[PDB]
């Protein structure tokens, strides 16, 4: 009904959360288009970088593919392309703000049906934070997919 078809899924490096965020929403929504950006996307040189080595591996372990993803950075004309903007923190939404102020109004958080909640950052550290900020994801990713 809201015709929320294209939904971006945003974090700062777009190599941990919003990789992993894009790709559960996208197995649990298949006629949907989800892809994700990041506030300051990770970049070797020009080129998008991969996702997380261990973000890989642990969504590997929970049935959900995150192989063959290339980091981009979030722009205005970036974000003129999509229905829904999902931030991983309520803190993103300044920063989204200062880039794409025409986005007010479709940005919206990847936890809000989970008590608003902010998808813990796994970056830097060991496989069990790459395991909690995946099981979270995938509980906001769910109640949202009851609303989609
Ligand atoms: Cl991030």
């Amino acid at each position: 009904a809201m015709g929320f078809n294209k939904i971006l899924v945003v974090c700062v490096g777009n190599i941990c959360r919003s990789p992993t965020g894009e790709r559960v929403l996208q197995k649990l929504l298949p006629n949907k288009t989800v892809a994700s950006a990041g506030i300051a996307a990770e970049k070797s040189r020009l080129i998008g970088k991969p996702a997380d080595a261990m973000a890989i591996e642990v969504a590997k372990e929970n049935c959900v593919d995150v192989e063959n993803h290339q980091s981009q950075q979030l722009t205005s004309a970036l974000c003129s392309q999509y229905d829904l903007i999902l931030v991983m923190e309520k803190g993103h939404m300044e920063a989204l703000t200062q880039i794409a102020p025409e986005a007010r109004g479709k940005t919206m958080l990847f936890g809000q049906w989970i008590g608003q909640k902010d998808i813990p950052d796994p970056y830097r550290q060991s496989k069990e934070a790459f395991v909690h900020a995946y099981q979270l994801i995938d509980e906001a990713a769910q109640a949202w997919a009851k609303k989609l």
